[PDB]
């Protein structure tokens, strides 16, 4: 059975339990923390690309009122966020289970932007989702996997100090 697992689970919870937040940028900021996942039960030789894209976690854009973070009332449809293929793709499933999959290099822009970047809606709330695609084979298959503990919300700039002083403590 293919396992997925979040590495570095005691951290992300740190940043969860404050209201985890993300800074989106023009040209496109990466994540702190990054995005690393543990990857068991793919065949070795098989071959597999890694892809990342975030789900609108709820409809509402989120402000931050009087020291806590709170929904709009007017809910609208989110499009579903494009994907970032991690750079080692394609790969063989043992280069993918050898190491944690570290997606270190994404940056989350506020922006329509020529390649790479990954443009998200600020103030929204997020939840990073991974698909591991079987490719080269004759066969395509998707695995896809969410990280709840992951979740943010996409920011111009912080807003609870408690995050940025937990993102520098652990940088
Ligand atoms: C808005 C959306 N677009 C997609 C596809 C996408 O962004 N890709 C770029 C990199 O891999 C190839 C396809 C999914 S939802």
């Amino acid at each position: 059975e293919l396992r997925v697992g979040l590495e570095e689970s005691e951290l992300w919870l740190r940043f969860k339990e404050l209201t985890n937040e993300m800074i989106v940028t023009k040209n496109g900021r990466r994540m702190f923390p990054v995005l690393k996942v543990n990857v068991s039960g793919l065949d070795p030789n098989a071959m597999y690309s890694f892809l990342l894209d975030f789900v609108a976690a709820d409809n509402h854009r989120w402000k931050y009122v009087n020291g806590e973070w709170v929904p709009g009332g007017k809910p609208e449809p989110q499009a579903p966020s494009c994907v970032y293929i991690h750079p080692d793709s394609p790969n063989f499933g043992a280069h993918w289970m050898k190491a944690p999959v570290s997606f270190s290099k994404v940056k989350l822009t506020n922006k329509l932007n020529g390649g790479g970047q990954i443009m998200l809606n600020s103030l929204h709330k997020y939840e990073p989702r991974i698909h591991i695609v079987r490719v080269g084979g004759p066969q395509r298959m998707i695995t896809s996997h969410c990280f709840p503990e992951t979740q943010f919300i996409a920011v111009t700039a912080y807003q609870n100090e408690e995050i940025t002083a937990l993102k520098i403590k652990y940088n």
